[PDB]
Order: C-alpha cells, then sequence, then structure tokens
C-alpha cells in the first residue's frame, strides 16, 4: 500500500538531511581550518624567534 | 649583561610551548577527525537508504 508518493516523500527526506550533513560538513571544515591558522601563526612566530635567539648565540660565539 | 644562560632559558621556554603547541594541534585532529567520522557514518547510511529507495521505485516501476 506504500505507493511511489511514500516513496519520493522519504527520498526528499533524506535528501534534506544530506543537505544539512554538507552545510555541517562546511562549518566543520571552517573551524578547523580556523584553529589550524592560528596555530600556524603561532608556530611561525615560535620559529622566527628561535633565529633570532639563535642569532644573538651567534653574536656572543663570535665576540668569544 | 643579557649573558647565553638568559638566552638559553628563553630557547628552553619557547620549544616548551611548542610543546604545548604540538600537543593541542593533535587534539584538534583527532576532534576534527572524530567530527568527519560521525559524518561520513551518516553520509553512508543515508546513501545506502537512497539505494533501497531507488530500488522500492524500481520495484513499483517493474509493477507495470
Ligand atoms: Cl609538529
Amino acid at each position: 500500500e506504500k505507493d511511489l508518493n511514500d516513496v519520493s516523500k522519504e527520498i526528499n527526506l533524506m535528501l534534506s538531511t544530506y543537505a544539512k550533513l554538507l552545510s555541517e560538513r562546511a562549518a566543520v571544515d571552517a573551524s578547523y581550518i580556523d584553529e589550524i591558522d592560528e596555530l600556524f601563526k603561532e608556530a611561525n612566530a615560535i620559529e622566527n624567534a628561535l633565529i633570532q635567539k639563535r642569532e644573538e648565540l651567534r653574536q656572543r660565539f663570535t665576540a668569544i
């Protein structure tokens, strides 16, 4: 007794749910990229600061 | 007046902070993977269900 209209309803409901899942995946990716970007900026700042501390060591070794 | 001991302290502190950043990145990656995995399970369940609904359509089309 389940007819083509019933099956159509189910297909449309599932595709609606898929649209929500796609939107959720985009938001999750944006959040992840945001966190990774902050981490990368901080790691790069640590790297540059380490290069200048290595140059301070170098200057003191040259004074030796 | 800032001696090699001061520079050493600063380098060790920056590398300590870097270790914390690394563990934070690992946690961010685990969290991301957990969310992506749940999304993937849900999307695959939708896909299998849509295949099942396409077969229900197919059976009704065969019924003609
Ligand atoms: Cl790393």
